């Protein structure tokens, strides 16, 4: 039997140093997480017990930290290299700095495979960028050869910038025909590594004809066998196990995000390359592996360009500021509480001629809020901090909405609650009520807002037919997240202050700040 | 037949300008009311058209704006003078400033007797003070006498701090005495002329036996005949009629507050004294009236003196704050949400340990908040707007209560609700539901508070055996407006900063400020 052992990581998201448990910045040293020294550390003790190793990245290393506010991806080519990747399949934030972004400090830099396979370049972009990421690429391993073929999110254009010049086909339709060229090389170990969500692994593992294994990512997945050792709740067994169409049994398999853990994969192929079997687990990268020394002195050197912007306190906060996926996606949440009074705040710094002008209402996308703040190290917020959080560079726009617009994004809001996505709205000015019993499109049962046509601002029930001043991300002004009504209907759209700088001078402002969960948005 | 003309003031407050029409500091000077050169020009107008006519104040003319901050009550009785006032009666708050605050300013300069039957000196004060008020006086009117007694609420040692050596008797026990003794020097026509509230003046009208009429004042009580020229709702006909137990019709008779009216009453007696008839109503002192340009220039004068409260803008709001009692002692009030969020922000300035010294909640008697702000002069706040708001010079205390205690105090709230009564509490870090329909204490139907003990605060149901810090007036803290559970229950008390500069502090710091309500009280 042939047994190769699979180690993967997805959504490091600019996480190259330990943090603590909640993927923030780590204060309490003796207890971090993550961070690429460590992970080198296990991957190194796995080499040297195993064979037949490959070391996998399913994209999204770009954005997430200050370290990629500054280096850009430089930092992701250099460490990825350190750790010596064997291949990485291109995820959406791969694109965030659109495509010149991704060819000059990765695909230039990388001294392994970049890999996506329903990526097509046309018009002046093809000549560029042709034979610098590949639909697939066949590995030696041992005395065997493994074929990687790798996918990319379809709808990367609405999350990203890939630009004009790029097309993104149906993952299976364009995965399909390369699998079968592998196999007509005689390739019979084949891995798909790739970036679009735990739904499309499984469908993709149910459906392309050839593949023995899945590596995902894009969806943050948890999965586990037996009792979890930490925080994350498994969303099913590790590996996942998908019985495709011609009747095989494909483990399908994700490692959470933020380099938190390493996937780790070990599946027995006969000579046939049939996978006889598989098992394994996610590895926790807790402080009980240690950091390794080489990795983490370069990491320190690279560092100190990143000091300056942890230079200045902006402010404290003596409260904890949740900013973690798991409340923001899913309750009123007091990071996204603190953003949204700062852009309004940040509006009626400049408002008042009466009745109008004044802008009472935010609603902000949960899933744009990237990390929380700790208040334990005297509770300072810096630059760092904050960049973590709002890593984006969008801004904060003025949008003119109807009542029933309004209501349309609510219930988007809530439409398919419960998937950890990141439609669901924290707000200000607003105290919205769900009733996730009834149907979708028909789950907000209560819907107040804060008056501006008023002397005295109290909040009254919203008017279908009436207007609203609405301050929100332009990523929402763009109808991002399936936010169509906003895109299509508003009756007025102004361009705001960059995100960060708006957040940054409200926290300066208020000096010691404490946002609460105040119910705001509540279930019925 | 002998006709007399009552004109009466009550509750005057300070406002010896013209103010807006809440009462709040003018700024539409061509929609302006009130304020002593007003006052003049219509009280000579009538002097020049009746025979005879008194001129009375029932108390409270001290306290209430910068005019008593800095001039101490030199100006009321300045200005009492110019207007020739025949008689006052003493109210609680002409003892803010202790006896000896009492004695100089006022007693020693008024040219007009001052009055108050059931306040009775002893110990070392009984000497300094004899003389200087009286329990009646017989003033010459025309050919006749009419007969003046005062009286003061029993109540003033826990409202003012009139020191430990002077008695407030029971006010209908002290009245009828001298009243029999008027009486008997053939005193055939009365006035009771005080300060104890309608409901004190309707029993001392329908019990002191000689009485022919009630003038009143510390209720603040608005009575109107036909349909009421302004924003105050009328609580009974002017003048208010009482059948005593001997049979007789006496009116009773008060003029709201402020210096917005002027009473006026006119009574026919015939030559024994018997009242045959009283009718009038209070006038609007409403900008179709002219101010008297002497007055005003006096006014002018003193006035260059309360410039430099003026000089600083502290900051600006872009909402009217809600600081009227008719808001704040029955309902949420944006005056009463920005005070208790300045007293928390004061506090948490200077806190975290952890889930300790975080106070999360405050409480504050609307009775305590004394004026509105208007938004509406591009929106300044000097400390002389706030001096109006916060007029007592008390403190914001920090104190230790058991959910019990609190649950009393919110009952405690309401017990009596409807009556304009200034326990009724404004609150921070507090969701409170109250239904009126229940008995009184057990009207609070849900009472949610802010965790202290907890990462990210949240609210959770108060619960009847642990203990939470408030931060609250020490007016409160003392047992104030019939806190006595606050004060017997209380497990800690610490003594706090000075109210005005507390909120002064906070408006400065934010320098734009807009609070709404926003349901921290509902009625269910
Ligand atoms: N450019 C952008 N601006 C604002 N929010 C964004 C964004 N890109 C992604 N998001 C938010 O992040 C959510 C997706 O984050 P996930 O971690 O589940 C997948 P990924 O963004 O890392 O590719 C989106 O639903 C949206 O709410
Ligand atoms: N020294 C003090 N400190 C704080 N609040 C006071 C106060 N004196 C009076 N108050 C508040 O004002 C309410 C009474 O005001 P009213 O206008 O009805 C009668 P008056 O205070 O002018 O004598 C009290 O119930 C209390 O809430
Ligand atoms: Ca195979
Ligand atoms: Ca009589
Ligand atoms: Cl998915
Ligand atoms: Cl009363
Ligand atoms: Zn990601
Ligand atoms: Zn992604
Ligand atoms: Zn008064
Ligand atoms: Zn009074």
């Amino acid at each position: 039997m042939w047994e190769l052992t699979i180690l993967h990581t997805n959504d490091v998201h600019s996480r190259l140093e330990q943090t603590s448990e909640d993927s923030s910045k780590c204060v309490d040293a003796s207890r971090c997480m993550g961070g690429v020294a460590r992970l080198f550390t296990k991957v190194q003790q796995i080499r040297r017990a195993e064979p037949n190793v490959l070391l996998l990245d399913a994209g999204d290393q770009y954005q997430g930290t200050i370290w990629f506010t500054v280096y850009k991806g430089a930092e992701v080519a250099h460490f990825m290299n350190a750790l010596r990747y064997d291949a990485m399949a291109l995820g959406n934030h791969e694109f965030d700095n659109g495509v010149e972004g991704l060819i000059e400090p990765l695909l230039k830099e990388a001294k392994f495979p970049i890999l996506s396979a329903n990526i097509k370049a046309k018009g002046p972009l093809a000549s560029q960028i042709s034979g610098l990421y590949l639909p697939y690429k066949v590995l030696p391993v041992g005395d065997e050869v493994v074929g990687i073929v790798g996918y990319t999110s379809k709808e990367t254009p609405f999350l990203s910038n890939p630009g004009t010049n790029l097309v993104f086909e149906d993952e299976i339709t364009a995965l399909q025909p390369e699998v079968d060229k592998l196999k007509t090389l005689n390739v019979n170990k084949i891995i798909a590594l790739g970036h679009s969500g735990f739904e499309m692994d499984k469908l993709i593992a149910q459906k392309v004809r050839g593949v023995d294994v899945v590596v995902g990512g894009h969806s943050n997945t948890f999965l586990y066998t037996g009792n979890p050792p930490s925080k994350e709740v498994p969303a099913g067994k590790y590996p996942f196990i998908v019985t495709s169409d011609d009747g095989r049994k494909v483990p399908v398999v994700q490692a959470y995000a933020f380099g938190k853990y390493l996937g780790y994969l070990k599946i027995e192929f006969d000579e046939r390359g049939n996978v006889i079997s598989s098992h394994g687990n996610p590895i926790l990268l807790d402080s009980s592996i240690p950091e390794d020394p080489s990795i983490k002195a370069d990491i320190n050197k690279w560092r100190i360009k990143l000091d300056d912007y942890s230079t200045q306190e902006l402010g404290k906060t003596i409260v904890y500021l949740d900013g973690s996926s798991q409340s923001c996606r899913f309750r009123e949440c007091n990071m996204g509480n603190l953003i949204c009074d700062a852009m309004i705040n940040n509006n009626l710094r400049h408002a008042d001629e009466m009745f109008w002008n004044h802008v009472s209402m935010c609603i902000l996308n949960g899933g744009g809020i990237r990390s929380p703040i700790d208040e334990r190290n005297d509770g300072t917020i810096t630059w760092e901090n904050l960049a973590a959080v709002l890593p984006f560079g969008g801004t904060f726009d003025l949008v003119q909405l109807k009542g029933s617009t309004l209501k349309k994004a609510f219930e988007h809001s809530v439409h398919r609650y419960g998937q950890s996505t990141g439609e669901f709205l924290q707000v200000g000015g607003i105290h919205v009520v769900y009733d996730l019993s009834r149907k979708p499109g028909d789950r907000v049962v209560k819907l107040d807002v804060l008056c501006t046509k008023c002397r005295v601002p109290s909040y009254d029930p919203l008017k279908m037919d009436e207007v609203y001043k609405v301050i929100l991300p332009n990523f929402l002004a763009n109808g991002g997240d399936g936010f169509q009504m906003i895109k299509d209907e508003l009756l007025r759209h102004d361009s705001g202050d960059q995100d960060i700088n708006v957040v940054s001078t409200y926290i300066s402002k208020m000096k010691v700040i404490y946002p609460a969960v105040e119910g705001r948005i509540k279930f019925s």
